[PDB]
């Protein structure tokens, strides 16, 4: 798994259309979204992650939570982003792991939002530009 | 080298402070920068790239130029983005490679812009969301990974 963390003033998205046959079902309201003073987590689930979804998810939750603590953010936004890596996990497993992370962060007590899985989306983001505003993590399960 | 390409409506940056003891020398007017309808190339120079800076720069110029052609981006913005990777190349070497990449894209005929090297910068971007609006490219010396 590859994670790109951007501490932002805001994150806003707009769904264009589906990028695969079976995307996450969405209601009209889910086609757009926005969050402010938020740690945006762009995540690409890699095929290596298929080896142990729970393991990679738990570690991702931990790493993202720690960064959120470091940048002093209470809002986090999970953004499916297939283009951080070239070795992607199958859609079904990718969506599952992304939902695990999303739920795990909520379990830590954060205010979490997320964009729908399986769509092409336009987005706007404003990075704060502080020393820890842009960080990344490479997480691979081994168990 | 890891590259994240974002075809955007615009890119805007604001230098917040220096991240290195001796960042790239720039002037006041360069503390803020902007470019419209551009292919933004966020680049992290990796440790492995130290083995052959020229080889990596050349392949980076080619990969970036190919995407620009694909999405019809006339403007390209070289944006140093260290944390795109976890295994970074020496700062001085990174600077050198980014300069070579900039020079190469300019020679290709594109309108090239760039963000100053060695600073912490806030930035605003608007990804167009098209099928090729977000792409990833990994470029490394052949000697460090038969590719
Ligand atoms: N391994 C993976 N990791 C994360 N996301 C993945 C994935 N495989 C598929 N997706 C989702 O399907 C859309 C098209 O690939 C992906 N869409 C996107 O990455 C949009 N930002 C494009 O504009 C994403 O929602
Ligand atoms: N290996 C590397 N690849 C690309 N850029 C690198 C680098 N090593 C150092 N830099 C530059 O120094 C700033 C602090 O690391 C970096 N600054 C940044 O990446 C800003 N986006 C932070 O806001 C960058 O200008």
């Amino acid at each position: 798994m590859r994670v790109l963390l951007i501490h932002s003033d805001y994150i806003e998205y707009e769904v264009k259309d589906k990028a695969l046959k079976n995307p996450e079902p969405i209601s009209e309201d889910m086609k757009r979204g926005r969050m402010e003073e938020v740690l945006v987590a762009f995540i690409s689930v890699e095929k290596v992650d298929e080896k142990n979804p729970e393991e990679v998810s738990l570690k991702a939750i931990e790493e993202i939570s720690k960064v959120a603590e470091q940048v002093k953010a209470e809002n986090v936004f999970v953004y499916p982003f297939a283009h951080l890596s070239s070795e992607l996990a199958k859609p079904s497993v990718a969506m599952d792991i992304l939902n695990r992370v999303y739920q795990g962060l909520k379990e830590r007590g954060f205010n979490v939002g997320k964009a729908p899985f399986g769509y092409y989306k336009a987005f706007k983001i404003s990075c704060k530009g502080h020393p820890l505003a842009e960080l990344s993590r490479t997480i691979v399960p081994e168990e």
